[PDB]
Parts: C-alpha cells; sequence; structure tokens
C-alpha cells in the first residue's frame, strides 16, 4: 500500500549550471529532486556566472527552462555592487540570497551596512534568505528589525542558533528558518568515518547536543530544505575541498525513516517540505501533481546514488525505511522506481506562471 | 591662562593588577591617569585572576584601594560559568564586561544563548558594555533588544560600526558607545611606522575612510575612553605580540589638539568625557575635584610616557597641542607638572560612596 503526498518542495538547491556542470546541471539535479519526491525546488544563485545581475538572471532561467525537468524558482544572489539595481527583475527570482558567511561562494559582503542596504533595496515582499551562522543569525536578525520585515534563515545546524530563532518567535518577530537533513542525521561522530575532505560542509557537522537540539525544537523549524551542494568526489578528496553535500535524493528516505520510528509526524513533514514552503516563498500549486512512496522498504543508502553528478554520499551505509516509487507532474509520469521520463525541459519557472506571482500592493 | 575642567572620567582601562602587574599596576595606571587629567577610572576585569566572581572582586577591591591615586570603580566579566551568580555583588560593580571577540582576554564566551543568559541575569538596572566588533555589534543589539535592555558598545573602531549604532540610536533603541583616541588619530597609515607588532590593537586600527567616518559621526559617540591596554615593549615586539596600546597620558593632549584646531568643541570633549561617562554608568561627582590644562602648550610625543609601565606609545612624534598643568582631587593638589602628589592608596572606591550606588526599584 502506497502513501500520496502532495508535490514537495526543496527551496535550497545548488544545480550548478551555468559553470559548474561537471558537478551538476540542470537536467542531472532535477532528475535528482524527482527521484527523490521533489517536484519544485528554488535554485542557489553562487554559480558561475553568479545570478547577481538581470543578464546572469536571464542566461539562467534560459538554462533552467531548456533543462530542468521539475518546476523551478531561481535566488538572486546580494553582492557589494546590486543593491538597489534588482528592482525591475526581483518579482521573477524565488528570493534574495544573502552570503554573510565563508562558504561556496562577488559573494560575501563586508559590511553590516551592505546588509542593511539590500533590506532597505529589495522590494519588501519579497524573500530574503541568509546564510547566517552563529552570531551572524543574531547580526541578521538585527538587521530586519532595523528595516522592519522579515528574513529566513538557512540550513540552521546549531543548538545556539535555533534556540536564538526561538527567543525571537517567542518575542512575535517576524523570522522563519529550514534544517538540512544532515544537520539531523550526521553530527561529529560520523567525521572519522567520512573524513576531513568529505566531511567539509558549511554550516559544519554539529555535535550530539546539537542534532538532539534541533530534533528538541522540531516547532520551531519551518523547513526541511537540502542545501543539495554537489561537488565532484575528486574535489572532496583533494587538496582544497569544497564544502557541500549532495541530499536531493537521500532526504526524503532519511526523513521517512524518521517518521516511521515516530520521530516526527508524516504531517509534521508535509509542513516543512510542502506547506512552509509554499506559504513562506509564494510558491504556486502544481496542479495534479503527486509523490507515491512505500514506507515499508528497508534499504541501506550505497556509495552513490544514481542521478546526481556528485557521485558519492555522506550517508553511505545509513539504514532507512522509506522509498518514493512514483512522482507524477502536472499529468505526466515523471519517475518510476529508478527511471525519470520527463525530458530535460519539461520542467517550468512557476515564478512566470499567473498564480506563482508574489502578491503586492499597487506601487 | 589656564582653562579649568571639571575631573574627567576614563570609563576603559586595563589596569593589570592582580596578576599582569610588571605591565601596570594600579598605582601606576593611576598616576598615568592623574597625568592623563583623569580623576576617575573604571577598570576591566580581564586580570589574573580574572574579576568573574565574589572572591576575585573582593581581591581586586583591597588591592585598588591599597593602591589606586585616584578613584575608581571595577567592573565584573562576563564568563560561561557565572551567569546567575553575581547577583549579590553586582550592585558593587561598574558594570559587567561582555568580551563577545578574539583580544586580550576564562573570558570569551562560546554562545550567543550565553549572551542571553547574561543579559537575562545580570540586574537590569546596572550597566553592560560589551567589546563587539563588525557584526557582532548588531548581534549584541539583538539581544539587548529580546531582553528588553541597553547596552554599551566598547572602542566603536569602524565606519560600519558607528553607522550601524547610529541607525539603531534612529530607531530609538537604547544604545550607547564610546571611541578611543587611536581610532580617531591614529588608521593604517601608521602601520608601517609601528611596525606589526607595536601595531597589534583590538580593535584593529581602522582605514582612512573609518577614521573619516568616526569624526564626521560624532554626534553618534557618547563617550570617549582610552581602552588604556599596557603591555612592556618587549611583549609587544616579541613572538607572540598581545594587542594593546597605553594611552591614558596621551589622550586628553591629542584631544585637545582637535579642540585647537576646530574638529570638536570644548563642550564636545566634557560631554565625551564628563558628562555622558557619568550617566550611562551612573559615577558620582567629586567633590572639589578639576584639572587645569594649559591650551597653547606645543609639544612632540616622545618614545614613551612618564608613568604607564609599558614604557612605549604609538603616537610617538605626534605634534599636539595642550597639556594637563595640575590636577586637584577631592581637595588634595594630585599632579602638578609631572609630578604626582597623591600616594597610593589615595584613591576610593566610587560604588562605596553613598552617592554611587546605582538607583534601584525597591525588589
Ligand atoms: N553548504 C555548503 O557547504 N556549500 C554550499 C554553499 C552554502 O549553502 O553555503 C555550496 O554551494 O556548495
Ligand atoms: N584592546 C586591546 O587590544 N587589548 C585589551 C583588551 C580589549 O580591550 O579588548 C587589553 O586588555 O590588552
Ligand atoms: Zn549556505
Ligand atoms: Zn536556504
Ligand atoms: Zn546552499
Ligand atoms: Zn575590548
Ligand atoms: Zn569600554
Ligand atoms: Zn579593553
Amino acid at each position: 500500500k502506497l502513501v500520496r503526498l502532495p508535490g514537495l518542495i526543496d527551496v535550497h538547491v545548488h544545480l550548478r549550471e551555468p559553470g559548474g556542470t561537471h558537478k551538476e546541471d540542470f537536467a542531472s539535479g532535477t532528475a535528482a529532486a524527482l527521484a527523490g519526491g521533489i517536484t519544485m525546488v528554488c535554485a542557489m544563485p553562487n554559480t558561475r556566472p553568479p545570478i547577481i545581475d538581470a543578464p546572469a538572471l536571464a542566461l539562467a532561467q534560459k538554462l533552467a527552462e531548456a533543462g530542468a525537468r521539475c518546476d523551478f524558482a531561481l535566488f538572486l544572489g546580494a553582492s557589494s555592487e546590486n543593491a538597489g539595481t534588482l528592482g525591475t527583475v526581483a518579482g521573477s527570482a524565488a528570493g534574495l540570497k544573502l552570503y554573510l558567511n565563508e562558504t561556496f561562494s562577488e559573494l560575501r559582503l563586508d559590511s553590516v551596512v551592505q546588509w542593511m542596504e539590500h533590506f532597505e533595496t529589495w522590494p519588501s515582499h519579497l524573500p530574503i534568505v541568509a546564510h547566517a551562522e552563529q552570531q551572524t543569525v543574531a547580526a541578521v536578525l538585527m538587521v530586519a528589525q532595523l528595516t522592519q520585515r522579515s528574513v529566513h534563515i538557512c540550513h540552521v545546524a546549531r543548538k545556539e542558533e535555533i534556540l536564538l530563532i526561538k527567543a525571537a518567535k517567542a518575542r512575535g518577530l517576524p523570522v522563519t528558518c529550514e534544517v538540512a537533513p544532515h544537520h539531523l542525521f550526521l553530527s561529529h561522530d560520523d567525521l572519522e568515518r567520512l573524513g576531513p575532505g568529505k566531511g567539509e560542509v558549511r554550516p559544519e557537522l554539529g555535535s550530539r547536543q546539537d542534532v538532539e537540539a534541533l530534533w528538541e525544537n522540531m516547532a520551531v523549524i519551518d523547513c526541511f530544505a537540502s542545501d543539495h551542494a554537489p561537488h565532484t568526489l575528486e574535489e572532496k578528496c583533494g587538496s582544497r575541498p569544497p564544502p557541500g553535500f549532495p541530499g536531493l535524493e537521500t532526504m526524503l528516505p532519511l526523513l521517512l525513516t524518521a517518521v516511521s520510528e515516530g520521530r516526527l509526524s508524516l504531517d509534521d513533514l508535509l509542513q516543512r517540505l510542502h506547506h512552509n514552503p509554499r506559504r513562506i516563498f509564494h510558491l504556486p500549486p502544481q496542479e495534479d501533481t503527486y509523490v507515491e512512496v512505500d514506507l515499508e522498504h528497508e534499504w541501506t543508502i550505497p556509495s552513490h546514488m544514481p542521478f546526481s553528478k556528485a557521485h558519492w554520499t555522506p550517508f553511505e551505509g545509513q539504514k532507512v525505511k522509506g522509498t518514493v516509487r512514483r512522482v507524477v507532474l502536472r499529468g505526466e509520469v515523471a519517475y518510476i522506481d529508478g527511471q525519470v521520463l520527463v525530458p530535460p525541459g519539461y520542467g517550468q519557472d512557476v515564478r512566470k506562471w499567473p498564480q506563482g506571482a508574489v502578491p503586492q500592493l499597487p506601487p
């Protein structure tokens, strides 16, 4: 007996096109998404060229329309030069991404004043998300309050961060957050197995206490999102390993395993992979779209999943229970038991759908 | 013709006793204060042992009462273990000091949650000051708002920081700040002369643009305070130079030079070295206390000032105009033209004076 889920949404993926297509491209990354039960993805802007201006966004839109197999929206990235210049294209993006700490990214800002300038100039009704670790979470929350608007915190990984966000929510501040599966299912305990190259990720893997705190504070977590961050094994194991884990193909099975163990409910999962992503980012429904999962199937994660060009996974060897059997996207069979059945280009930019525009007051 | 000033107050000094008395002690550091026209100092807690508990405070109080030549108050320091334990002695301290960044200090905290715990437990009517650089300023401001109280930012050094504080004040937030003379009168341009050891300080010396921004935003600066941070020349020039500059003997002459050039007024100076320190820290008046300065005397700062045991200065070679001629402290001549005339032990703990307690609602 299969369970029918709505089309799941991952608001944090790196699809590497343009410019990093040996790691992933729209076609391979959206194949990975579909195999993971994900029918809509929001792609981050730290590509080459980075998506920090109208011409880069135009290029990325065309590459995505030609290559994506599932539906998508594309983030714009904040830079040290583009505040006040994105107004005409802002509404066509998923939102604006701020990179506020060292990581795989034309996009660290030099000064909190630059953060302020982005919060002041980006349209107030459109999403802002931030890579903001440890005290940076508190700092960007302060900027959001000074500018009287909301912010969404990406990949929360630490007890410190989730408790800060919890305190902010208790004060009624408009903040939401997401958590990635590696910060729920891996910890320092796994670094010996992974090694120092494979284990590189930002935010870094946390202690057992960090992981426990995220689970204990599940009520504070608005979304799950993979931070799918593919790099090749050669890159991960080489002399300057880039941070990041692939995760689209493993996220849902890991979380289904947790559901079957009673660690969270099916509803908790659907709030975090469907309803809350929709409402935070004003993402539209997908007609005739659903995912069928088998909750009984036990398997062990292999050394690589079938679709991502990363061709490795940090979850190798973990025992999971639950698998994606079928995905239907807008009335077409998109995935069945290991086979993707929609071509590159089937996917569409949801921000171009009438129902996918973010509502705003007449300007 | 001399000008009579009130007794000036420096709310940020490191007097190194207990435990670092080769660098400075209460007797030498307060001699330096008097020679700089300062009659009251607030001493930081990063000593050895650090002033982070009642027994350490009791020791420091006695050492100060025996050694100080001018009046004083002693800060307590926040640690990772003492939140919720300082309530009985809190009112006897200048305030609570938080070290939130790497510097010469049992006292960096590991987590913003620890900052929150201090803001929640330290009595709400008593001062909190923070070493908080760059985004850390925004982060600690957020914690202050979450806990509904004020904060004072130590040694603001950058355009980024002063503009953030300016924005916070424009939103009516209860934040005050101080600036140290090296961040007004030295910059990157001086690093070649100073060298990499002598030039080490936290916050580091800023660009010309940082310095210009502090001057342009003088209205945002509530206090001047030296961050007198004496270390010996051997230490500054050795293989692991500690950060910090001595500054008590040079602060007032540097600022008087600026007054005579019309860069700020005498009133601006007195707000920042007398009235605002009094009101932010609830420091009492000193009866029969004043400083006489000669605004016409031109001199060049030598390679060391007479009193600080640091026996070096980063301001060597700077031309100044203005000198302290006489200091009277509580009816006794304390300093005349290079000679200190009150003994170690003349100084008193102002928090023990009836008028020096911080007012509070009956608990
Ligand atoms: N998380 C990572 O370790 N890397 C991400 C960047 C990011 O999400 O910060 C990537 O794009 O590779
Ligand atoms: N400012 C410094 O560079 N050093 C100070 C510590 C401090 O004020 O942060 C010291 O105590 O030496
Ligand atoms: Zn990130
Ligand atoms: Zn994110
Ligand atoms: Zn990312
Ligand atoms: Zn400091
Ligand atoms: Zn200070
Ligand atoms: Zn200091």
